[PDB]
C-alpha cells in the first residue's frame, strides 16, 4: 500500500501587466495536472513504449493550494504581488518581497511556487522554470515557472501548456537529475549519470517532439527516455516518471523533507 503524501502548495503570482496577473483557473489547472502526473493517472501514459511499460511509476505524491496560512489563518493557498521589475532571473529576486518578488512561505510545510511573465539565465537565456533541489536554504526553496509555461487555460502557450515544466521543475525540488547527466560542453556526453538504473544513459537533452526510438550513448535498440518528466521535451512528449526515480523522490520524502509526512 502506498502512503499517499499530501503537499501544501502556496503559488506566488508575481504581475507588472494585467495579464501576468493570471487566472484562479489557470493556477487550478496546473494543480489538476500535478495531481494526475504525480500519481500515474495522467491518460497520455499510454504514449510510453511498452518496453518500458513495467517501469512507469506512480509516485503517491498529491497536491493541494493551502488552505491555512503560515500562521493558520484562511487562505486561498495564492499570493498575487504587484512589481515594477520586468524579469527574473535564477538569482532569486522572484522569491524577495525586497527585490521586487514575494517571500516565501515556510519551506518544511509548504511546496512555494512562483509564477513571473519573463524568466532567463544568468547569461540571458530565457528559461521556462527552475528549481532548487532539497538542502536548504529555506528562503528560497521551490519552483518557479513563466506563466505561459504555467497551466493548461489562460496564458499557457503550446508546446507547454499541459503543466509539464511544473511537473519537471518538482521532479527537481523532489531530488531528481536531469535524465541525460548535465555535462558541460567539454565533457563527454555519455559520462555522466542521473543516478538511476532503470533510466537509460543518454548523451544530451532532447527537445521538441523526438521519434522512437532515438538512440545515444550506445543504449540501442530502444533508445533515450526522451518521455520522461526530466527530459527536454515538449509538454505533451513526456508522460512518465520511473521507478527508479521514484526510488530517489522516496529517499528525499524519507530524508530532508520528511516534514511533510503525516
Ligand atoms: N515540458 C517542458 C520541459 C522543459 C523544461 C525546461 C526547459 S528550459 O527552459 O530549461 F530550456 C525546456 C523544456
Ligand atoms: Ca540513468
Ligand atoms: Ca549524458
Ligand atoms: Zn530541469
Amino acid at each position: 500500500r502506498m502512503e499517499i503524501v499530501k503537499i501544501p502548495v502556496v503559488v506566488h503570482v508575481v504581475w507588472n501587466e494585467e495579464e501576468e496577473n493570471i487566472s484562479d483557473a489557470q493556477i487550478q489547472s496546473q494543480i489538476d495536472i500535478l495531481n494526475k502526473d504525480f500519481r500515474k493517472l495522467n491518460s497520455d501514459v499510454s504514449q510510453v513504449p511498452s518496453v518500458w511499460s513495467n517501469l512507469i511509476a506512480d509516485l503517491g505524491i498529491e497536491f493541494f493550494l493551502a488552505t491555512k496560512d503560515p500562521n493558520g489563518n484562511q487562505t486561498t493557498g495564492i499570493t498575487r504581488t504587484q512589481t515594477s521589475v520586468t524579469f527574473f532571473t535564477t538569482s532569486d529576486e522572484v522569491k524577495f518581497a525586497s527585490s521586487g518578488g514575494e517571500d516565501a512561505w515556510p519551506a518544511d510545510r509548504y511546496l512555494n511556487i512562483w509564477v513571473c511573465h519573463v524568466l532567463k539565465s544568468e547569461i540571458g537565456q530565457d528559461i521556462l522554470g527552475y528549481a532548487q533541489f532539497p538542502g536548504g536554504p529555506a528562503e528560497t526553496d521551490g519552483v518557479v515557472i513563466v506563466d505561459a509555461a504555467f497551466g493548461t487555460t489562460g496564458t499557457a502557450l503550446p508546446p507547454f501548456d499541459k503543466g509539464r515544466t511544473a511537473t519537471h521543475e518538482i521532479g527537481h525540488w523532489l531530488n531528481l537529475y536531469h535524465i541525460w547527466g548535465d555535462e558541460l560542453r567539454f565533457e563527454d556526453p555519455c559520462s555522466r549519470s542521473d543516478e538511476v538504473d532503470d533510466t537509460p544513459n543518454q548523451a544530451d537533452p532532447n527537445f521538441g517532439a523526438p521519434s522512437y526510438p532515438h538512440v545515444s550513448c550506445s543504449n540501442g535498440p530502444n533508445g533515450d527516455m526522451f518521455m520522461n518528466y526530466m527530459d527536454y521535451v515538449d509538454d505533451k512528449c513526456m508522460v512518465m516518471f520511473t521507478q527508479g526515480q521514484a526510488t530517489r523522490v522516496n529517499a528525499c520524502l524519507d530524508g530532508p523533507r520528511s516534514s511533510f509526512l503525516a
